[PDB]
């Protein structure tokens, strides 16, 4: 029921049992992802009204609306912990990541209702916009579980004006609506001005009895007067039922409690169009046959060790199956294609480890794993540009400590290498997924289907191993400070808060809280996300290329026999 | 020499000649452009190095290369106090704008090396992008006068990672480039790895004769050791002239000095494709017939003041000519075809003052200025529409306090005729100009061609006279704390707040507003943006195929 | 002056000198080259109003127009004698090509008022298409130098209706504005209804002060009184100069004469955006080092004969330089850089004669140059694709016999990989010149960048060594009849009326006739129309890649060194 599996199915598998675990790696690594829990946790039960309060006046949570929307167990969260301002809270209150529905994946955006009633806080804005950007560029339909009672009046200069303030969702969800893309939103509780908006823009609106949407809302002794004199009339809530259903007819359909709602979301998610995956496929879906619990022994915290990154190819994808473009060509990258749930991905990764006799550049040299060179490079060029060709998505599993320098480096074209990386990323045109395995360090953290490829990265994700820095504070420290110690004790202070400095701002909680990964995931987490990403990329993907036309697979052939 | 002299020469008339001056408003406005002008010359001037040394040691500031490079006059900086980080040189240690080059419009950013050697700071990253924004959505060549050296250490953090940080405009080049928009750098000193890359995606490469540009650089007591006898060796600085224009050929040519370099530079910039404007013109250039000065009597400080708009568009726009699209329908609006530089742009401005005997939708009610209704949002979509299908690119004069809020309004659809304005905006496909002239607020601002149309406005800029807000702090303060002494307290807390955080300087410190201009100014950046859109345009509506003037006559007469 | 001279200056240098020239091949090709020019010339002269009866009136002739439009020398003229329904005048009524104009490339088209003022003929909607195709593909400015009194009417059906009739033109004038690509129009004489909706369409209307253009022109005994009648009044032709001027505003300058017509145009010509080629090139212009007057000896008319395709490009290209991509990998094709006037492109030449030891996957096997193999057909692909990453355009020279048969070839993968290549042409977006060298036959005529490719292909010109069809006539005769043998003298006969038959209709001048190749041009025009092409193809592209980040020259350098 396959196209070609000579050369998709039984490709050559990859991966030892893990004979040796590591039981205090696991327990660092789990403390790191256990902190990331207790922190969303702490996180999503944060607010003045708790869930309690909101279920005994009829209402639901945020997580309570996405998991009565979503098939149970195909949650990805993503921007749990985002807080790039420091809000007291602890997030920008929405809740956002991807959701299965009915075999449908959609993204989901969900009001934080216990906060302010859903406000928009500073860096909500930009959170907001990863979301339909992801939607954007995955053309997967994007759903507003909308609670939104507009700007936060303290911090309106943070949330209200500027490009990518809180206005630019609206004209996203324009784009997305011209692109081709459904935005579905469930109103609940007020939405007035801002909230108006976001419950105006989206294509199907789906009310609850009781909600309202509106250009603006019902918001010094005399001031509390006028309140219960304006009070007493009952004066409705403005845009409420009888105005947007009975008159406006901009609420689509209305229902009498959160689940209604829920479900005639589902209802309206029923009729998007969306491939059966089966269409894709090049292979039935099978597990790795190696475990992801392993991941917790074979990727060492102690980021001085290296590890073999087969090994985690191994367990991330179906069968561990692994079809290597130019093996033994750029042995700093694993460049190939892999399955997840029976269709093509194109992976690229870190080989980790030292190189004898490499790069071909330098003589009587070696090589170290996670850095970049020329074969990686071009290799690399060559695997996006043929993946592109062929419609095949990105996934990149960064380790890296950069593209190798000096001269020698410089004369074999690197830095022109690198930057043509970038040039083949941006002419893929195709969704891409990043994971951060541990370092993402220097331009090659960029290169490497970094989340700066703004038109190809859909978002990016890290394990508990990861860590983000320009540079080791080390080597940051002697690069800043060196010829300011021979121009001249306060300077050696300097270097030594520079190191500290360097460790706090790049462990992977302050990573996520800034954004710089969208989230933390567990070991066992990365393999559900690849296949949310892979399965939303082959939803309804905007470009095919027939299996027996495509490239990739061809030209891997021939590099193994000629 | 023009197309439909009957549609598009000798339109109608508007404005008055300024019979009652107003010295005290104006010296309040130029107060604000006194205010701007000098934080502009404080931030530009601070740094470790000055100009003057910088010019000892044989290279030029970030503001004499641009001078050097451009046509003089024809600076139109954008982001001159962008710092939303709050960096205590005041800046984001780039300098840019429009400059014209031999009569060719480009997108202009500098170095500047006197701050940190051009290294990047807490917001650049986001003042980058809003550079390769302003050159993609024009279809404009982007100009680097690069003198970059890479990453803030200190502040790796906020300039180094994540999805809009310091490896975003790599990205952004290469998009440029697919999108058939030229880059065109002059590298100058020393680009490591952040610099490195900068100097490496751009379409051409030009490089002074000591620059360098690498993957990386050259960069207890045994550390300084290691320096001194690392510098004995005299090793040269990594990818240096030898090795990328005599080894790997990236440095495509190479200059003995800076001025050499922007010669160089001008070389490119003249092979570039460009009409002449001639070609798009449906009138010779003209001045307004009323002088801009005036604006510093017309345009009131004192918000509670109406205006008549007219008077504001008469001098903006070549003759005094205006072709309302619409008039009496939507009286809150004006929209209408004008002439920059015998170029037609679509202009969409907010009338002030009262409104007898509207909107349509109330009985005996009296419309604000300022606010918009039905016929206004929905007379601005069908012009924005027209437009788009006419490729005249939309230049919005925002003065706004917002769309008519209550139910009567809700009834006559306000809430997705603002939307269906935002989705006509994102339709348009066109690149859009937005001039706040006093109040940018509610969600007006965003469907008044607002800088949150990422696609569309290219950036925006503001008058002395401009003010950004969700609402006034009185109106927030009664919606925020009405329904809860100390909540006293903090009501006037936030009035005062309010005020702070939405005077002109701060705006643009924020980049809520990418410039706050002189009155004298604001057409020239109408000119500098309608030319610059009219340089390369990507699309065509030949003019005796126009939809707008034909449905404008219409109305006009059926 | 330019970038990376180590991979685009002094390139392998190709070619031999010419040590036995061939007198009588020569005497064979350059007689099919005097029938071609024979037939142009006799077409361009046929009509009832001859360009002497034209001038004595105050008017010049479509080609004295170009002529003066033009940059003397630089005329390239497509569709010379594109006559698919056999028209008595010999032509469409249109003179169409590239022209240099001031130094700026733009695609011309002349409405021929030799013959029945201009009118639209049948075939002409066609070739009127292949106009504003080429300008397309290109982003090339379109001019039409107009003289058109629109439909034929004896002949309305062939000319008037259908989905690409006399109105399709119209629709693809607005879709080059839309484009971004300006069409600027000569108005001269009358132009009604048909002639009107071309005068209109364009972007820039340059009028003669005589001319007009209109929706509706002026066009039994009592018919002949009523004309004198409605003649004597002197009312003026419908949309005249004092409209469409005067009134109208339409018609944007008026000039005298036609010259004046032709300097309007050349203003606006001058008004358009082009790149000063320098900014593209990678050398300064050279001339080959081996004279295109050799291409008489080495390209040989015995069709059973081979050459050196090597030969061919050394003579076509700068310098005689190249820079061939996987050489020795798919010994059929050549695929490589090479320069015009300093301009990268990328060439892609079937190779002539025995292959020893080939294909591959044949044991003591012979492969015929001219045909199609595994490597070949893969090497293609990745050529094309990566010199679409690159915004390289592409040069096809064919000489093709098809790609090889049997299930051998069949278990290579050979049609999947021959749709592959289709599939890299589809996706590659560039403009492409398909130059047929000698044979075009088989699959391969499309797949080598064949004219069937309509958003890549901007024409396609043959030498007059060139011959189109299916397969050679007494192959298809066994084909044909070989069954309907053996089931069973009046077959043979029908055999023998096939081979003929396809001799016939496969001649050089047939086939352009036909528009199967759209002109026939002589061994020394070869050159000057890639680099009319390739100068068209750099003046505005729509997409650039530094040349510092593309990937084809590092590719090659890697299978070199590798
Ligand atoms: C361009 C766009 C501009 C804008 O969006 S302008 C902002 C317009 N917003 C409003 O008018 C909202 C006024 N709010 C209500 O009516 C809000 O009670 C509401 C009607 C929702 C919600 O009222 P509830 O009775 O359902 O109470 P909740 O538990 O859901 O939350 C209310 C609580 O959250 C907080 N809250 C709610 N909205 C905001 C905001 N916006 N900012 C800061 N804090 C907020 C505040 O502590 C509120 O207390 P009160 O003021 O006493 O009602
Ligand atoms: C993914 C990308 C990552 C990155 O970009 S990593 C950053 C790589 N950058 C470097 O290695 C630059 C090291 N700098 C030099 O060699 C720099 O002297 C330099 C070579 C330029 C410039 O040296 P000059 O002798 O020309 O001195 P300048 O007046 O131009 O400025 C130097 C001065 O500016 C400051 N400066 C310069 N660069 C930086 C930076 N980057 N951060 C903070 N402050 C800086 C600093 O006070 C410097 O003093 P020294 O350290 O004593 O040289
Ligand atoms: C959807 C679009 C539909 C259409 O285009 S409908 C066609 C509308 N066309 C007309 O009405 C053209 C009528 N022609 C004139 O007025 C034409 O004399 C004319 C005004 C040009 C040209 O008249 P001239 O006096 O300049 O004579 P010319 O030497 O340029 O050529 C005229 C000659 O060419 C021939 N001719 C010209 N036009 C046509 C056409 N169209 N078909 C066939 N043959 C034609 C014909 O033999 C003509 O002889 P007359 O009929 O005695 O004038
Ligand atoms: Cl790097
Ligand atoms: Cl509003
Ligand atoms: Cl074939």
């Amino acid at each position: 029921m396959y196209s070609m599996p000579g050369y998709f199915q039984n490709m050559p598998t990859i991966g030892k049992e893990l004979v040796n675990p590591n039981p205090e790696n696991e327990q660092e690594i789990k403390a790191v992802e256990s902190d990331i829990h207790e922190s969303i946790k702490k996180a999503l039960d944060a607010g003045i009204t708790s869930e309690e309060k909101l279920n005994e006046r009829g209402q639901l949570s945020a997580m309570q609306r996405i998991n009565a929307l979503i098939d149970p167990g195909t949650w990805c969260p993503l921007n749990s912990l985002f807080n790039p301002e420091n809000n007291k809270f602890g997030t920008t209150n929405i809740v956002n990541g991807l959701g299965r529905v009915d075999g449908k994946w959609v993204y989901i955006v969900a009001s934080d209702n216990k906060k302010m009633a859903g406000a928009w806080v500073p860096g909500q804005a930009e959170n907001l916009i990863r979301c339909s950007d992801a939607a954007k560029m995955m053309h997967l339909p994007l759903i507003y579980l909308l609670n939104c009672s507009g700007v936060e009046f303290p911090n309106q200069d943070k949330v209200y004006p500027n490009r990518r303030g809180g206005g630019t969702p609206f004209f996203r969800n324009s784009e997305l609506n011209q692109l081709g893309i459904p935005v579905i939103v469930g109103i609940y509780g007020t939405n007035p001005a801002g909230g108006g908006y976001h419950s105006i823009s989206p294509t199907i609106l789906i009310a609850h009895q009781d909600a309202n949407m509106a250009v603006g809302g019902a918001g010094a002794e005399q001031i509390i007067a006028a309140q219960i004199e304006n009070s007493k009339l009952k004066v409705p809530a403005p845009g409420s039922v009888p105005i947007h259903y009975d008159e406006t007819g901009f609420f689509r359909e209305v229902y009498q409690n959160d689940l209604g709602v829920i479900d005639g979301i589902k209802k309206y998610i029923s009729y998007l169009p969306a491939y059966n995956l089966e269409f894709f496929r090049v292979d039935t879906p099978k597990a790795p046959q190696l475990p992801a619990e392993d991941l917790y022994s074979i990727i060492p915290m102690n980021q001085k060790r290296p590890y073999d990154i087969y090994e985690v190819i191994a367990r991330l994808f179906d069968n561990s199956e692994f079809s290597e473009y130019k093996k033994g060509y750029g042995p700093e990258m694993v460049t190939g294609l892999a399955k997840v749930n029976g269709l093509l991905v194109g992976v690229i990764a870190n080989v980790q480890g030292l190189l004898m006799n490499y790069p071909e550049y330098k003589q009587n040299s070696v090589g170290i794993g996670g850095k970049l060179y020329r074969q990686g490079l071009i290799k690399m060029n060559e695997f996006v540009t043929l993946c592109a060709r062929d419609r095949i998505p990105l996934i990149w599993l960064q380790d890296t400590t950069g593209i190798d320098v000096g001269d020698e480096a410089e004369k074999a074209e690197l830095l022109g290498l690198g930057q043509s990386l970038i040039y083949s990323i941006e002419n893929s045109k195709l969704p891409s997924l990043e994971i951060t395995i541990r370092k993402a360090s220097a331009a090659a953290h960029y290169v490497l289907g970094g989340p700066q490829g703004n038109n190809t990265n859909v978002f990016s994700i890290g394990t508990g191993a990861c860590e983000y820095y320009v540079m080791p504070g080390e080597t940051a420290a002697n690069a800043m400070y060196s010829r300011k110690l021979v121009k001249a004790q306060p300077i050696i202070g300097k270097m030594n808060d520079m190191i500290q400095m360097y460790t706090d701002k790049s462990r992977p909680k302050y990573c996520t809280e800034k954004g710089m990964v969208d989230e933390i995931v567990d070991m066992t987490e990365v393999r559900p996300y690849i296949q949310a990403f892979t399965e939303a990329a082959y939803q309804n993907p905007q470009s095919i290329c027939p299996m027996h036309q495509m490239l990739t697979p061809r030209s891997t052939r021939e590099f193994e026999t000629f």
